[PDB]
């Protein structure tokens, strides 16, 4: 089941994510950073506490993500969300809420790559990630 998620999950596509940190809120600086960085997405279950590592080659975030439950997650910027996390036989999907603002994000298995596939409320983002084992 959330174990076809699991392993180190490495950055090579980002179409929609310049417009997607924009409509976020993020800062000039910070969306440079997140775009020359190059994520690397850790997923690794205990049971419901699934921990979600981004190792970046500049900035870094680490947190355990409660599957069927919302949690207190801080993003890799600066802005503190409260986040449902549901797995659907396939697809994670990581609902963010700060301020009357939704960000959803679609973590999805797709021949063997980690397909993230987020989307503010219109302005998305098609992230590729390649598994490292």
């Amino acid at each position: 089941t959330v174990q076809q998620l699991e392993g180190r999950w490495r950055l090579v596509d980002s179409k929609g994510f310049d417009e997607y940190m924009k409509e976020l809120g993020v800062g000039i600086a910070l969306r440079k950073m997140g775009a020359m960085a190059k994520p690397d997405c850790i997923i690794t279950c205990d049971g419901k506490n699934l921990t979600i590592k981004t190792e970046s080659t500049l900035k870094t975030t680490q947190f355990s993500c409660t599957l069927g439950e919302k949690f207190e997650e801080t993003t890799a910027d600066g802005r503190k969300t409260q986040t449902v996390c549901n797995f659907t036989d396939g697809a994670l999907v990581q609902h963010q809420e700060w301020d009357g603002k939704e960000s959803t994000i679609t973590r999805k298995l797709k021949d063997g790559k980690l397909v993230v596939e987020c989307v503010m409320n219109n302005v998305t983002c098609t992230r590729i990630y390649e598994k490292v084992e």
